[PDB]
């Protein structure tokens, strides 16, 4: 009846705070720690009222209706330069529809460095509930798709470290390889969630939900069809609602398909043993990445249900949706070796054929050679994974992520500079996180890792367009992200870049680089070196680095270092 007094009882106080100030810091990013938490409170003391009584007023009212009200009140910034939305001059739900339209990808704000060991465990044994929502706050803002019950989960690993290394002798040999590690797989899980709601929003249910069937059909190949339909129903309406700002729904009905799977072990995975005996965080946690089941043993033909039978048009005219989807689930279940977005394309090329060759006359002669088509589609991704880790092994992680730089950079040479280093970067992590497979379990590990990472690519250049390309490759079809970017070649309507200078003014901080800030001051200039000479053979561009970089060296030895740069900077540029 009170729907805010439903989640309450459904979630409890702890993760009811938790997820509204998640929810307010997503919507709006820029807005002061202690004035968001000034709202969280009102509601925690709102909703205690309507569980006291659900006739009590306003207790009625919806949830955007609830917190759109509440962030109406307070949020004002400054300059428009004649150009801002006002969401809170809108009703619901053109109001919320709104809210979700200022989410900011990539926001100017101050870069998190930690503060000294020392004083981190004096805050924590601070104010210990101030200092854990402040870890909730700073993250939101940075990742506004951020899965919200996944965040509930690092702050639960985030509190564990604090609880057992502030209470040891040494701390920073305890603590520091702990943090580390909670924010590499924290970055992991933001750019996965952020794919799928691009998948949502920007292509609609229907391709989400074959996301899912191919998926779930390689984990769970033993499963019926009408099995792993409910799972993916159940899985599309929460990943709706978590990309749609419904949090508290979110959670909620999260925590009921992971009670489902684990009553019903028996007919879904034989995986689920372990998972299913641990507390709630780490449960749905543990099936999200269960690995695959074994697949049963003498499984029949797929020819034999969908090219040699004489009902197949038939079938694909009576009921095309069951039809096209158990194509797709009994193909992937007996193909893990296969990436999701392959399986994807292999249904769509089934589909497309059997459009035209069931509106001609003898359609059992058109489609019969049907599987000729998906030979070229499967290799071209097999040989393309086969040289990379070849590279890879040769190169070494820093001069792989070099040799993508320069080729993607003269593929969409339009792009921003630090869009170019950071996706350059994350494309060659596949190397160490794919390539030490079995040539079997490499092309899921890295094909799917590819449409992360293009699709980081794709959200971080439509805020700011500026290459044709890159907008057609993200807007055609969203299982062809990838072949669309390797097939681009040398983009020659560009013009050189003309040369600044301000790119390598003097800071005191570049003599004491650890080895990761050095990368990326290397990759940053190699980028700009191939913008300013698009023509300069690799050669070349090695001669010109390594002169560079031995500049920068004696430089960070001379008596005065800021002398040094302008002085011999200045030959450089005049050279
Ligand atoms: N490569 C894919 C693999 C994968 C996707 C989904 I979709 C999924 O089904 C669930 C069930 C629950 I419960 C969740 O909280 C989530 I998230 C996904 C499972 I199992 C595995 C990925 O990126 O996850
Ligand atoms: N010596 C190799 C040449 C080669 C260079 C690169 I750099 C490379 O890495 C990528 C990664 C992605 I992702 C691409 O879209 C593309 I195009 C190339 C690969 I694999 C091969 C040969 O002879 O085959
Ligand atoms: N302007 C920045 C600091 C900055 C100075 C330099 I000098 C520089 O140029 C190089 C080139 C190579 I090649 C290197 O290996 C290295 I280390 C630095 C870069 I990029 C950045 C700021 O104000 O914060
Ligand atoms: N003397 C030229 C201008 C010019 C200055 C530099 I300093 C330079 O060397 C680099 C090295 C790196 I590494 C870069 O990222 C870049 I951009 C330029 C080059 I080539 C040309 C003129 O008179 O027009």
């Amino acid at each position: 009846k009170s729907e805010v007094a439903h989640r309450f009882k459904d979630l409890g106080e702890e993760n009811f705070k938790a997820l509204v100030l998640i929810a307010f810091a997503q919507y709006l990013q820029q807005c002061p720690f202690e004035d968001h938490v000034k709202l969280v409170n009102e509601v925690t003391e709102f909703a205690k009222t309507c569980v006291a009584d659900e006739s009590a007023e306003n207790c009625d009212k919806s949830l955007h209706t609830l917190f759109g009200d509440k962030l109406c009140t307070v949020a004002t910034l400054r300059e428009t330069y004649g150009e801002m939305a006002d969401c809170c001059a809108k009703q619901e739900p053109e109001r919320n529809e709104c809210f979700l339209q200022h989410k900011d990808d990539n926001p100017n704000l101050p870069r998190l460095v930690r503060p000294e060991v020392d004083v981190m465990c004096t805050a924590f044994h601070d104010n210990e509930e101030t200092f854990l929502k402040k870890y909730l706050y700073e993250i939101a803002r940075r990742h506004p798709y951020f899965y919200a019950p996944e965040l509930l989960f690092f702050a639960k690993r985030y509190k564990a470290a604090f609880t057992e290394c502030c209470q040891a002798a040494d701390k920073a040999a305890c603590l520091l390889p702990k943090l580390d590690e909670l924010r590499d797989e924290g970055k992991a899980s933001s750019a996965k969630q952020r794919l799928k709601c691009a998948s949502l929003q920007k292509f609609g249910e229907r391709a989400f939900k074959a996301w899912a069937v191919a998926r779930l059909s390689q984990r769970f190949p033993k499963a019926e069809f009408a099995e792993v339909s409910k799972l993916v129903t159940d899985l599309t309406k929460v990943h709706t609602e978590c990309c749609h700002g419904d949090l508290l729904e979110c959670a909620d009905d999260r925590a009921d398909l992971a009670k489902y799977i684990c009553e019903n072990q028996d007919s879904i995975s034989s995986k689920l043993k372990e998972c299913c005996e641990k507390p709630l965080l780490e449960k749905s946690h543990c099936i999200a990445e269960v690995e695959n089941d074994e697949m049963p043993a003498d499984l029949p033909s797929l020819a034999a249900d969908f090219v040699e039978s004489k009902d197949v048009c038939k079938n694909y005219a009576e009921a095309k949706d069951v039809f096209l989807g158990m194509f797709l689930y009994e193909y992937a279940r007996r193909h893990p070796d296969y990436s999701v977005v392959l399986l994807l394309r292999l249904a769509k090329t089934y589909e497309t054929t059997l459009e035209k060759c069931c509106a001609a006359a003898d359609p059992h002669e058109c489609y019969a050679k049907v599987f000729d088509e998906f030979k070229p589609l499967v290799e071209e991704p097999q040989n393309l994974i086969k040289q990379n880790c070849e590279l890879f092994e040769q190169l070494g992680e820093y001069k792989f992520q070099n040799a993508l730089l320069v080729r993607y950079t003269k593929k969409v040479p339009q792009v921003s500079t630090p869009t170019l280093v950071e996706v350059s970067r994350n494309l060659g992590k596949v190397g160490s996180k794919c390539c030490k497979h079995p040539e079997a379990k490499r092309m899921p590990c890295a094909e799917d890792y590819l449409s992360v990472v293009l699709n980081q690519l794709c959200v971080l250049h439509e805020k700011t367009p500026v290459s044709d390309r890159v907008t057609k490759c993200c807007t055609e079809s969203l299982v062809n992200r990838r072949p669309c970017f390797s097939a681009l070649e040398v983009d020659e309507t560009y013009v050189p870049k003309e040369f600044n200078a301000e790119t390598f003014t003097f800071h005191a901080d570049i003599c004491t680089l650890s080895e990761k800030e050095r990368q990326i001051k290397k990759q940053t200039a190699l980028v700009e070196l191939v913008k300013h000479k698009p023509k300069a053979t690799k050669e070349q561009l090695k001669a010109v680095m390594d002169d560079f970089a031995a500049f920068v060296e004696k430089c960070c030895k001379a008596d005065d270092k800021e002398t040094c740069f302008a002085e011999e900077g200045k030959k450089l540029v005049a050279a």
